[PDB]
């Protein structure tokens, strides 16, 4: 049994609600809260910009210091970081931004990091203004994650319309 509330079950493991990550973050308390990062993990706008805007701007100088050091990340790949005010831990992950023209099947790629935490409050990855479908999304994230993920979609009409299509 934990704490999320309102989601409605779309398999085994994934379960789906129209909400802002943001205050579902303030509201749960995730061990793990997934950003929709870039490679940079440049938090301007999008998922990045709401959580980091939401950690009065701790996330980008944390953030700042990790690429300083590592370098930038791979798309496809992922970093473990603090979760700040919002989750113990933030997993940043990169999914491919079709508006940059990254390979979608990377997308598969990206998912698999959730895969090392076993239990995860995330958004659809390349969805929103990474370009990508949130239907193919949704449907590679149910394909390829295994372990329990809660999908926060800021949108209720795009919400409505992932549980409507979904097969
Ligand atoms: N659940 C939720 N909450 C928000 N506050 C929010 N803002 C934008 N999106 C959609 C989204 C999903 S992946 C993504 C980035 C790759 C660009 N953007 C949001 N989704």
């Amino acid at each position: 049994v934990n704490s999320f509330s309102g989601y409605l079950k779309l398999t085994d493991n994934v379960y789906i609600k129209n909400a802002d990550i943001v205050e579902e973050a303030k509201k749960v308390k995730p061990t793990v809260v997934v950003n929709a990062a870039n490679v940079y993990l440049k938090h301007g706008g999008g998922v990045a910009g709401a959580l980091n805007k939401a950690t009065n701007n701790a996330m980008q100088v944390e953030s700042d210091d990790y690429i300083a050091t590592n370098g930038p990340l791979k798309v496809g790949g992922s970093c473990v970081l603090s979760g700040h005010n919002l989750a113990k831990h933030c997993l940043h992950v990169v999914g491919p931004n079709v508006n940059k023209g990254e390979d979608i099947q990377l997308l598969k790629s990206a998912y698999e990091n959730f895969n090392q935490h076993e239990v995860l409050l995330a958004p659809l990855l390349s969805a929103g203004i990474f370009g990508a479908d949130p239907i193919h999304s949704l449907r590679v994230c149910v394909d390829t994650v295994r372990t329990n993920v809660y999908l926060a979609v800021f949108d209720k009409n795009l919400y409505d319309k992932l549980v409507s299509s979904f097969l």
